[PDB]
């Protein structure tokens, strides 16, 4: 699993065209204020332990930043060892569930399988942009 | 070298605090309209051939998108095999020079060595977000 943690003053996205033959999530859009935006690339061989490590770390970092909103944003481009789309969607659903057991704030999982537009006002402070890897 | 190509309707950044003891570039800010924003992570062992491949590819993709502006945005977080900061700055300067020999539009190299805020209105079309790797 490869993640990019962006501490945003605002974030918003909108699904555009379907990227997969049949996106497993419906289309949509959302916007937010201060949040940790987590761009999330599921890698081959991510499993239950990977998901647990990521959930704990996301919760911890959110705690450090004193953010009370986390956006889980599926992203195919953070690495070159991607899991297949169905396994990736399953892991993202697990990640959302796991995060909710560790982080008391708002958790939004953005839709999987779409091309999406977004904008972000990414803060510029020292912890506003960090990358993470998780394995098992 | 690892790159993320984002086709933006707008982009803007502002240096915040210095990330390095002595950033080799002065502080600043800029904004833009439609552009290809290239987040750029220089990796260990990038050399002259890597720079040439990246310049050619950036030019080609820009040509496909019919963009006439390219932003070279130094980014430490796209991979886990970073070059050292001085070698990375040198390669980015080379990349900017090389790109100008292949791409007829505006080339902006953002400052190196700073924490930076940014916002982007990333388009949602199928080619609006792509990743690349170059080696030699
Ligand atoms: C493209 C850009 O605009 C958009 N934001 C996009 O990335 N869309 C992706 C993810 O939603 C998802 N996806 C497929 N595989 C993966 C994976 N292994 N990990 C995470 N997401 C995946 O399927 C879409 C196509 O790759
Ligand atoms: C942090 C985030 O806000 C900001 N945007 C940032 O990334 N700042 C980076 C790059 O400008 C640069 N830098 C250092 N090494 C590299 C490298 N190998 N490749 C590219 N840039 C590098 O040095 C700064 C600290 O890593
Ligand atoms: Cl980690
Ligand atoms: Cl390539
Ligand atoms: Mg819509
Ligand atoms: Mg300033």
């Amino acid at each position: 699993m490869r993640l990019l943690y962006l501490h945003a003053d605002r974030f918003e996205y909108k699904t555009v065209k379907p990227a997969l033959k049949n996106p497993p999530d419906p289309p949509g859009e959302a916007s937010f204020g201060e949040a940790l935006v987590v761009f999330t690339t599921v890698e081959d061989g991510d499993g239950p332990q990977t998901v647990m490590y990521a959930a704990s770390d996301i919760a911890s970092h959110s705690s450090r930043l004193k953010v009370t909103t986390v956006i889980l944003y599926p992203y195919a481009h953070l690495s070159s060892r991607l899991a297949k789309p169905m396994a990736a969607h399953k892991r993202l659903i697990e990640l959302e569930g796991a995060l909710r057991t560790k982080f008391p704030g708002h958790v939004h999982r953005a839709p999987f399988g779409w091309y999406k537009s977004f904008s972000i006002a990414c803060k510029g402070h020292p912890l506003a942009a960090l990358s993470r890897s998780f394995t098992e």
